[PDB]
């Protein structure tokens, strides 16, 4: 059940990597919807947040902490929006869990 | 007054009413008063963290717990077709209350971009 995000983690295709550790990867979105638009993904293949396990909690929190640290480092001092999409109604484009982080512009309401 | 005195702190302490979905020792899930989708609820920590930008490293498991509770709640509410989770930070993010909150929206097709 491989995805393009699997290929990015395995370094088989190019991505502009912002941050990496032993358990996650942050990289700029190829189809950016704001001046800054990046993704934070687990290296573990969790297909969708709906199937995340209880013992994934820390890992999921880690994505958010890394995301907020990356945002600060990228100069997003007026704020930002974090997004996780699930399933068809959520508009989940890739069946590998991913945290979007968008900023550098006013984000509007509703959030889609 | 633990929880702070944002509206969310008052909800945690049952000083202001809310439509509560789920509660444990770490968090509270309740319906949003100005819903942007057929289902729209919030998951908040009971610990007052003002915004994600000031979360501590040791808040990781708590932040994770918000998402796990969010996904469980979405399932329990019958959002079978999916949903969108949102955290807003600061002015550009449209953050309305300075107590960290995970929005969970579903029951309709969500569009792109997410605002
Ligand atoms: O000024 C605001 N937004 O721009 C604002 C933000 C939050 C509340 C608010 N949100 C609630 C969400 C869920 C349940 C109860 C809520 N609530 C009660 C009183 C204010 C308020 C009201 C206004």
């Amino acid at each position: 059940g491989d995805t393009i995000f699997g290929k990015i983690i395995r370094k088989e295709i190019p991505a502009k990597i912002i941050f990496e550790d032993d358990r996650c990867l942050a990289f700029h979105d190829i189809s950016p919807q704001a001046p800054t638009h990046f993704l934070v993904i687990p290296k573990k293949h969790i297909s969708q947040i709906s199937v995340a396990e209880d013992d994934d909690e820390s890992l999921l929190g880690h994505l958010m902490i890394v995301g907020k640290k990356c945002a600060a480092d990228l100069g997003l001092n007026k704020g930002y929006r974090m997004v996780v999409n699930e399933g068809s109604d959520g508009g989940q484009s890739v069946y590998h869990v991913h945290l979007h982080v968008l900023g550098g512009r006013q984000m509007h309401w509703p959030p889609g």
